[PDB]
């Protein structure tokens, strides 16, 4: 009795073949990096300190693939710079001359290109984990105002 | 002084005269189910895990109505399996042979009609929750590509 | 004080007597399909994946009816066929072979006489949304070009 | 070499003079209404809810002229009402005794003469957009059908 | 080798003198209400609970300007009534006798003409955010339905 | 019983022969831009900032074709400035000296004649994605007013 009809609800996924299978609690994700002063980056080659997070992996198996590593794919600020990424601002007048890199466990930057892959990772028999860093990177004169970015990823086996 | 136009704006609701109305937060949502290797749906039966979500009610009246159950309506893959929802795919190569269920917190499929109804539920007064699972489900051998899946619902007093 | 004309507004609509009302979203949409590789449609009786789209009733009254069908006229590419759309093209070489199916929440074809009617459906008291989807159908070997089709409908209840 | 012949291209626009010009993409258009049952049009004095549209303005400057207002002009049903449109059928058993208002934003219905204007509306420097609506007005017992309308308009400042 | 044409794709945006601009996320957005029981709805200034947005504004300089108010026009479901929104339905039998305001951050509602403004804010050298409340408002007994309103706005310097 | 007809019902897809197909999702979208002041945009050469989208390829195969790049077709607004799009505007008084480019990853301009081509990609076999952004540009003095543009695109193997 007294039936109403509800709303909407929908679904995403994917079905892949390879040898281990994506986090569902890391395929889309929101890193802060918070505030950082226009003192700390005064010339070109600044750096800010770095927050960190990592990609799960779940359903490991061992036994048809050894090592794993990523790639990253962005957009360049510079064809001189190519392993910074752009800001995706909302073109209301967001910082100048800024940008994040992504550092690797050993401690340098990736080629933004989507070829150049990471260092290998061993692997286990179920849950894995591979952390990374983050962290804002200036070529000159910093401006105030504000700073989005946006990139994906992709492993190999 | 110097006034300037905006953009524009929209709003959605509904007026229902029934026992207890459903929130906000969920008229409209979005699961995700990550991935799923294609080694752990081998064969027809197969059986991935399964992640859950649930269903919130404001302004809950027990004087008027004790208990509650819903119903889906969606598509089926087959006439054979009328408890698996099709692949609201983008027509451009997505996954074959796969599909999601709805398993009820008594553990069981939901016939996708529309007339099917769950278990019912004891009631507040005010917020209630009513939670669901959701996993996948394949009839015989799987293939690689996308998933994508949608459907609708409706409650009974 | 300097009075200039404007333009011409048309109107549409039409007043029926039955039991729930055609949302005014509804009359006339526009459902894409993307682009289909000629490597998944080879061999007759290829399939691609689908699309769904769904019909808005609103103003529903369940006392004086209680389920409602569909049904749909079209143009039959072959009289061997007669569930599959021919193509409503421009006639400056479109594809060849190919074809749209309607397929029903039950998981099956339809026939295009506009006499096949659908499976039921349960009613509320109010706004009601009954689904469908659609998926390219082959009878042989398939050609590069273009695609378009378009069809009609009608209810019962 | 090879040289074939088009086809051909029209042209449509005006030159006014005065202080706001109307958008090219409001000089023709076309507003739906979907459906609508007999049983909520009854008696005389009936009305069924209401869909609405706008009318846009560019290059707005408010150094010449401050406020703008709009009057219609149609065809009345009826002498005694003076408010209503007739209906521009194809002349093959439409709908009788049916009819579309206009209401303005302050919430009443316009005299179809061309000379009843609506109330004022302060402007901008750039863009201007002013709303209106529309619903079906009866006056008696109405009849199953169609129905379709037309009318002009003519602004003010 | 292999070309193939692609789509289409469109921009929309604006070119704006004044202190502060508009953010690119604010200029078209959709905030939902849920859903509210006809019981909660009674008599004539009947009230229901309420959901907030915001506008976001970005480069905002505070040397050409000090303070900042907004503006809203729309269609009023009464000329006693001069405060609440009219119901941007689907012409398909929606509820009556509803309606819904605009509560300033000082908490009063707004007259709809746009002219009425609302009370000041003092800003920032950059990212500036201004919050904005709605809720559903009765003149009487209410009917079940739909209910769906729109409405743009304009801000002052 | 009470057999009433329904609306129309449109299609739209394509047939081609590649390596990867686009997306339904991407055949036409709508990315907005939000405002800009006139400050930002003093003299030739000015720059504001940038927002982004991308691209969406699904059922790629590695195993026919390697990398994959783009080009577009739109009109210049001059001879001299040969990366800049014109303004699809409403020839109702828009902005006048301004335009918008098109940032490839690598972060250069586009020669919009539809035979230049930008950076290779490498893909996957499934879904691939492919991002760039769009920010305006300017060749001197700015105006207020409106600002609409609207381009097409072609892909490579």
């Amino acid at each position: 009795a007294t039936t109403v009809n509800g709303g909407t609800v929908h679904f995403k996924g994917e079905v892949v073949n390879a040898a281990c299978a994506v986090d569902a609690g890391s395929v889309d994700q929101t890193v802060q990096l918070g505030q950082v002063r226009t003192a700390s980056l005064a010339q070109e080659g600044a750096t800010s300190s770095a927050v960190g997070f990592n990609i799960q992996l779940n359903d490991c198996d061992t036994n048809v693939a050894s090592k794993a590593a990523v790639a990253f794919l962005g957009t360049a600020i510079d064809a001189g710079h190519t392993n910074v990424l752009a800001l995706q601002s909302s073109a209301a007048g967001s910082a100048t001359n800024v940008g994040v890199q992504i550092l690797d466990r050993t401690g340098a930057a990736l080629t933004l290109d989507g070829a150049t892959f990471s260092s290998e990772t061993t692997l286990n028999n179920g849950t894995n984990t591979i952390p990374f860093q983050a962290r804002y990177f200036a070529t000159g004169a910093a401006t105030p105002g504000a700073a989005n970015a946006d990139a994906t990823f992709k492993v190999q086996y």
